[PDB]
């Protein structure tokens, strides 16, 4: 057969061989004698100048006009650019196109069916922390959409030799609040407890419930971050009940309807975007499952498996699995009354499973890591835990970056 | 340099030294994971090598190293290497390198007992009749009535001079599949082929949906010979639900005996192509992949429809809720038939409790991620949180090409 990786689905016994890896500029954490696939984390003008003419290469690909007098004219001018000032800028179009290849690009991300539906926000015109926060109630205001959610991303002024970044300090535009408590428990969410204490020493008055929106921590160049309280009504928050148990309603959950990474580097041609929050719609087991019932966050398969009246004392009653359904199932029927966009993994799954399809016949394959694909219930009962999935790093890339603090 | 592997629900943190130990290389690259991938796309110094390594192994697990009697040993296999092109592995050597293979064996979640591992020496066998017997034993001794005894029973080593003796099952006890005229399939979709083979080579058909497989054993350059498993021997358990009476009615059924006829055991170089080894089910195997599976008894559609849920949409999770049901079956019913079986989250804190266990013993433990994470409720068990590090150690099991 040939030379590029062989790809099976087991489910349909299909095979398609991967040529688009053979476009990775990056090195992965793999190597021959270890696969560490699993791990969440991995561990100069002339470079800047190779990826600069990559990303300008696949820019005019992208638009059929490789080869042609503007794209050796833009390839001229951006060596110029880096000659005379060490780095260069996107044009907007340019920007518009390597953010979209960024979000296509993403191994992790289930959601990208919807890649070529981006709307891209140009922030790069931002001189201050007010002015990111305008800009991010901006977005938060357009992607929410009333609960019709709408994908956007939102690009700060890239990280600028010798001088600071761009930085959202949260996670995410929309988080809750983490307290830790005497008894050394946390009410809200444990997943962030040092950004809410961060929040705190910077001024902010901390409630304390269990789904406090955090504060946003906006950095501006050279600067402090400041601390800018999201308006409440810009912020769109289901509660959460059960379409049977009605007891699920009295537990008073919630989750917030806008899933905005907002702490990523947005890389395109060697140029970094260090603030580029993103935002898409969920994907139900994000809430369900990971964000309601991982055991480091709010933890609650327990008190729902107690209400459901389940035997919580053995493993084999599958207590845990039949709570997390219902609470899956809550997570759904709830956003729907609501009326604010969600996918279940059935539906994310499947149009993922489309998009392999659509991916294959445009670029010769598409960069999947499959531990993040398949969601963390009913894995199997999904069409991609069938799939056999390649996983490598195409630029322009979203990449993690350690926390500003 | 060691990878550092982070558990994300504890925040704790280990770092795999053991990986240093590979010797074989993975489907991996800087370029590219192919981590998902279930299957890889494909002399005396050698040989010689590995047979050293193996018995240094040996000999320092029974705390014997650099003695006396290991250096014996190390001159034996030289000697008889360096006359032959191979050697043979002395019975307690055998048993060593089984247990070995199991522990080092990535996708495994059962290995918390790998140091419990009966050891059938079967390669003084010279025909498929002889394997047969072996077989029979095996399974008799390994189902033990319904308290399951983890064995393994190893064939004759490969031989440069000739074929192998070979299992062509994939598993001791498997159903058949019957391609229907129309297409379908009544029984194990999984099965077709195997089944097809087994009736060429003059087995009588059933035409039930849980019909086990004879099997197809093959002797060295022999054709493979067709033996009818006593069904005495071959456990079953009728699949019930603890609170959904009609779940009975739906006449599911699975078999006690989960045993691996296919892969090869190599050991110091040697290599069994027929070393088939069994433990006992974990329930998500037969509940969720066996019967769940749209490529295999595909029945949660059936199972939904008897719960009365909505199968038009996805947002209800009729899935999710009909696959729980079923693993609740299976582990339901193997436990009224006294039948060893481990549900998914026994199994997984007992494999957390493994990476302790062989991260203290041997700096590390080769772990493939997709495979100890179960097909349903993967986060609701510490394993999903929990970093791995798959590399391959030898001795191994590894899988090897249908012999038709
Ligand atoms: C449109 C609907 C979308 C859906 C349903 C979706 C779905 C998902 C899901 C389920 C994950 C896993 C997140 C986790 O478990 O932490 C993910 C990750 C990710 N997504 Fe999306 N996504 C969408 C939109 C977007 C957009 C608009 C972008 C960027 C422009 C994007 C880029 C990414 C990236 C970079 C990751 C990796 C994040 C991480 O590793 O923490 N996605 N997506
Ligand atoms: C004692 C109880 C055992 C349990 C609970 C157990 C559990 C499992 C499970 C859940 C898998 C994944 C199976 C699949 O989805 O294909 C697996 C695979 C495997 N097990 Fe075990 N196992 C046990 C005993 C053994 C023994 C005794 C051996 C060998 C001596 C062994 C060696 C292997 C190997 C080599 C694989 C990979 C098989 C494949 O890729 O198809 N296991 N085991
Ligand atoms: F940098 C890191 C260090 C440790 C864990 C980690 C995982 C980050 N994942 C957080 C959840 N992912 C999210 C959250 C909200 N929204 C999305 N999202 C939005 C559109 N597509 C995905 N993804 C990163
Ligand atoms: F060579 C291959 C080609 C395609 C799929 C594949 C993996 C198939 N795995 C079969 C199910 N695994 C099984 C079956 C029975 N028994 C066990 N088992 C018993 C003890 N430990 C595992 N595991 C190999
Ligand atoms: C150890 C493991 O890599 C880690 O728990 C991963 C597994 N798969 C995931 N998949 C998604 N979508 N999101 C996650 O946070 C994780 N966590
Ligand atoms: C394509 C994917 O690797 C394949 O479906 C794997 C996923 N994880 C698995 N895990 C186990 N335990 N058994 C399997 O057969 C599989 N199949
Ligand atoms: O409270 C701090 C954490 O939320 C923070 O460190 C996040 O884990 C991090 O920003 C994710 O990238
Ligand atoms: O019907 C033949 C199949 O069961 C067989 O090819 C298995 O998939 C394979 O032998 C597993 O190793
Ligand atoms: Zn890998």
């Amino acid at each position: 057969g040939p030379k590029f990786p062989r790809v099976k689905n087991w489910e349909l016994g299909s095979i398609t061989y991967d040529t688009l890896c053979a476009q990775s500029q990056q090195d992965g954490p793999c190597t021959p004698r270890r696969c560490l696939g699993s791990l969440v984390l991995p561990r100069p003008a002339e470079q800047l100048l190779s990826q600069a003419r990559d990303f300008i290469n696949q820019y005019y690909s992208s638009i059929k006009r490789s080869g042609s007098q503007a794209h050796e004219e833009r390839l001229q001018e951006v060596e110029a650019e880096v000659a005379s000032t060490g780095t260069y800028h996107l044009r907007e179009s340019e920007l518009v196109f390597g953010a979209k290849q960024a979000w296509r690009n993403a191994p992790r991300c289930v959601g990208r069916i919807q890649w070529g539906k981006l709307q891209v926000f140009d922030a790069r015109d931002c001189s201050s922390a007010q002015e990111m926060f305008t800009y991010i109630c901006n977005h938060i205001k357009y992607a929410t959409n009333r609960g019709n959610l709408r994908s956007a991303i939102t690009v700060f002024p890239q990280r600028a030799p010798g001088r600071g970044d761009f930085r959202i300090w949260n996670s995410q535009l929309v988080r809750y609040a983490g307290y830790r408590q005497q008894d050394g428990s946390v009410r809200g969410d444990p997943a962030n407890v040092e950004i809410t204490e961060l929040c705190i020493q910077h001024g902010w008055t901390p409630g304390n419930g269990r789904f406090d929106v955090l504060p946003l921590l906006l950095q501006a160049p050279d600067e402090a971050p400041e601390l800018f309280v999201l308006p409440p009504e810009l912020v769109l928050e289901v509660p959460l009940e059960h379409p049977t148990l009605e007891w699920f309603a009295a537990l008073g959950l919630r989750w917030y309807a806008l899933p905005a990474v907002s702490n990523m580097l947005l890389e395109i041609g060697g140029l970094e975007f260090s603030a580029a929050p993103f935002s898409g719609w969920y994907m139900s087991t994000e809430i369900g499952t990971r964000n309601l019932c991982d055991p480091h966050r709010y933890n609650i398969l327990e008190d729902v498996a107690v209400c459901m009246d389940l035997d919580t004392r053995t493993t084999s009653s599958l207590w845990k699995d039949k709570a997390a359904v219902e609470i899956n199932l809550a997570v759904l029927h709830s956003f729907q009354l609501a009326k604010v966009t969600i996918v279940d993994h059935h539906a994310a799954t499947v149009s993922f499973m489309k998009h392999l399809d659509n991916e294959q016949k445009a670029r010769g394959g598409c960069p999947a890591d499959w531990a993040w694909i398949v969601p963390p219930i009913s894995g199997s009962l999904t069409p991609v835990f069938h799939q056999e999935m390649v996983n490598y790093i195409l630029s322009p890339a979203f990449r993690y970056q350690p926390d500003p603090w």
